[PDB]
């Protein structure tokens, strides 16, 4: 019963040198979701929209399921700076704009 709307939002960071930060390799979102139209990938840094470097993946489908990743190539020191990185979705099927925000952690 319900859930047709299975839209899963997942960032992975980029891996670091040891205790401190300071090394790029990735910004990724990861999407899940299926029944969908032709979704429209969004990333914001500082409020500012950001240059190319960022790269959609082609669609992947695992049964009924379909996966968008995209991944966004950044200076390490904007990313250590504590520079927001967030990701949003937009798709005519869905009702609001999802989005999630990454954390120098």
């Amino acid at each position: 019963m319900g859930r047709q709307t299975d839209i899963s939002v997942s960032l992975l960071k980029p891996p670091f040198e040891e205790i401190w930060t300071q090394q790029t390799a990735t910004i990724v979102c990861e999407i899940v979701y299926s029944d969908l139209e032709n979704i429209k990938v969004f990333w914001q840094v500082n409020g500012v929209e950001r240059k190319k470097g960022v790269e959609t993946q082609n669609p992947e489908w695992s049964g009924s399921k379909s996966t968008i990743v995209s991944k966004l190539k950044v200076m390490a020191s904007e990313w250590d700076s504590g520079t927001e990185y967030v990701c949003l979705v937009e798709d005519s099927e869905l009702p609001t704009p999802v989005k999630a925000s990454i954390r120098k952690a």
